[PDB]
């Protein structure tokens, strides 16, 4: 009746963790995404899936999904999540080999925004609402059109933890509401602040930009422990520098302004994706 | 290679569809879920994940899938394939003698045994859907199960039960009185274990009226063929099982045979009211393993 060409050829791999891999794959001569799991970060792979197995999630800002492999081996089982491959690679991986001009710089936080209030509201007829829980700029990718998409749904929730770095106050001081379903969307919101900071240092303004670092780089070490993160998030209050040449800059001052609303120590007091779009489209 | 050519349909119902292709050369099941089972697709999913499940009396994983553009979703369970097809068949189109209609329950007994029994690994798994149509006959005379959509699973070691998530329930012809009046106790992994007992029961019972003694036989038969209307609702189930107190009669010659009176009284400890006092799957092992 029909043949399913199921072969997909691995090419060159373009990440590596503990969590597994990803490689860029060739099927029927178009890019795909491999991630191949680690059987220690299995439960992502039966998270992302159960959540795509829930609904289609469709969204230009989303990483497009194409597939969820299960294999049986000799004595393991083998899982691959295949998706879209955005050549330019992770926003993380961008921010480091070039400075941003005004245009840019929003068309990137405002897709970034658009993803996030995507995965936020829920749609009745549609789509639960879903948090991310793991935002940063290594699990946003960017495309050839200059706007980005969110990746790694592996954590997500519907209505493994979070990388220690972008981790709100209410979840290093384990007060977060877990029974709520808005305190997940606060801890994105959070991470989505820091996201905005990596990204406006890269924006030239009047000759002068910062160099690329992650969130926090002047106050924990490498690899932070979850101590080294409470003791600057909770105990000192501390967030990370607004630089003066941003007060010279319309565009970085309204973007300082919307980055110190997404980290608020009281997570209800903090800026919703719709809101940070709105924000977003008024800028400039 | 990877690469899978799809040559007939085996089977189609509401569930989806099944059919024969070829991978690697060697035939292959591909069995196509309807989108209002995607629940039992994750679910085999999660099970064929217990590296420990294989077993010669399960049925074979090789992969599974689910692949998506635009709006539409493609939901594939690849399994090994048994030509010879489901017991529901086979039992439509041959008589058995002792040797080969205790080869079939013996295997079906093993099967439903690794599925039951922890390994400290695999967890305790309880099927929750066991009839003859999720059963398939292999070629050296065993069955094996197949179909673990609703299936249970248990841990005593780490005291964790999985219910899963999935409105789909077993077919109605072979639930359980406590299955079929809602009594069921949901949260112990004992009441799901107790209703695979049941249906076990009745599987015993389908294939002992196809086993020959003295000449005679009796026609392949659905539990309860004769006491409910043709596909019966849940409501008639209840009526006949639940208000009625029915169990499948003994054809009377079976008690001219050794060999069928130790099934019919093996059956009847199938199908006590009382869960409990129901007989395990390793005492049904073990009984049909003396049993000649
Ligand atoms: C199983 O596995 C993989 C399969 C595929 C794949 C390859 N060709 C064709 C398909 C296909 C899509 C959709 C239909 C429709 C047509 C009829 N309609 C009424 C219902 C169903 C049929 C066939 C697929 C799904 C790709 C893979 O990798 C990219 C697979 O492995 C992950
Ligand atoms: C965050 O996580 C996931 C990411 C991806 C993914 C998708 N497109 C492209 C990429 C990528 C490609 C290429 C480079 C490099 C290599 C070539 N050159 C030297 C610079 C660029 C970097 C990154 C990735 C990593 C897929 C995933 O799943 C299948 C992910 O997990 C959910
Ligand atoms: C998973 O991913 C990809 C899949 C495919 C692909 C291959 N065969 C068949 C199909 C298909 C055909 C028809 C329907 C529908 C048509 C409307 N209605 C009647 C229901 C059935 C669905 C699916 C597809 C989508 C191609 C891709 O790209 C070229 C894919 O992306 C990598
Ligand atoms: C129950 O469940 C699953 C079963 C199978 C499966 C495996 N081998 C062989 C079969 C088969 C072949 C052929 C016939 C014949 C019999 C009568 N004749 C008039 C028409 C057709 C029946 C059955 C099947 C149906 C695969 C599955 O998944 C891939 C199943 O789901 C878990």
């Amino acid at each position: 009746q029909r043949t399913v060409a199921r072969d997909i050829t691995l090419l060159e791999c373009v990440g590596k963790g503990r969590y597994g891999e990803v490689w860029r794959g060739s099927w029927q001569g178009e890019n795909v995404a491999v991630k191949i799991f680690s059987s220690r970060d299995e439960k992502s792979w039966f998270r992302e899936t159960e959540l795509y197995n829930t609904v289609m999630l469709r969204h230009e800002n989303i990483l497009g999904f194409i597939a969820s492999d299960m294999t049986s081996r000799h004595s393991s089982t083998q899982l691959w999540l295949i998706t879209h491959y955005h050549e330019m690679g992770s926003l993380y991986d961008y921010l480091q080999l070039t400075t941003l001009d005004t245009v840019s710089c929003l068309r990137i936080v405002l897709s970034i925004a658009s993803g996030l209030a995507h995965l936020h509201i829920e749609i009745f007829g549609g789509k639960p609402a879903i948090a991310h829980r793991d935002l940063k700029s290594k699990n946003i990718l960017v495309k050839k059109n200059g706007q980005c998409c969110i990746a790694d749904l592996g954590l997500a929730v519907m209505h493994r933890v979070g990388t220690k770095r972008y981790m709100a106050p209410e979840v290093l001081d384990e007060t977060i509401q877990v029974d709520c379903f808005d305190s997940y969307k606060r801890v994105d919101i959070w991470a989505f602040g820091l996201v905005l900071w990596e990204v406006a240092r890269r924006m030239v303004s009047n000759g002068i930009v910062e160099d690329y670092k992650p969130p926090f780089y002047d106050v924990v070490p490498n690899d932070p422990s979850f101590e080294d993160m409470r003791k600057v998030v909770c105990v000192d209050q501390q967030r990370p520098n607004i630089p003066n040449r941003w007060f010279s800059d319309p565009t970085l001052t309204s973007l300082a302004k919307l980055m110190k609303e997404c980290w608020y120590q009281n997570p209800s007091a903090r800026l919703t994706a719709l809101r940070i779009k709105k924000t977003l489209t008024k800028i400039d």
